[PDB]
């Protein structure tokens, strides 16, 4: 499912080199997340297969029809900071450790709420 490939891309980094502004300006850069800059953007790390049993197993019912996960994971946050959003494109990191909320279709991420 493309929208599913969607959300790894923009909100997916296993291993992350860093949890930082070097590493969120590099980040959004690399992912295609500067053209415009996108605000805000979060990538959760650890294991995919646990963000995907979010849709089922590992996932709660979130109103409206969301979902919010039953663990808490490795995130960070990465939010616009200068002025106009052209590139270069500037950011400040937050890192974080704490459940998540996104959307399912089909058993699957296909969004990622951003409201924490
Ligand atoms: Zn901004």
């Amino acid at each position: 499912d493309p929208r599913y490939t969607k959300f790894l891309t923009q909100h997916y980094d296993a291993k992350p080199k860093g949890r930082d502004a070097r590493y969120c300006e590099s980040m959004m850069r690399r992912r295609g997340l500067t053209s415009p800059c996108k605000e805000v953007n979060t990538f959760i790390h650890g294991n995919k297969g646990s963000i995907k049993a979010i849709c089922g197993a590992n996932g709660s019912p979130y109103g409206e029809n969301l979902r919010i996960s039953q663990s808490p994971f490795q995130i960070t946050t990465c939010k616009h900071t200068g002025g106009s959003p052209r590139p270069p494109c500037r950011y400040r990191a937050s890192a974080g450790f704490r459940h998540v909320v996104i959307a399912c279709e089909n058993g699957l991420p296909v969004h990622f709420d951003e409201s924490f």
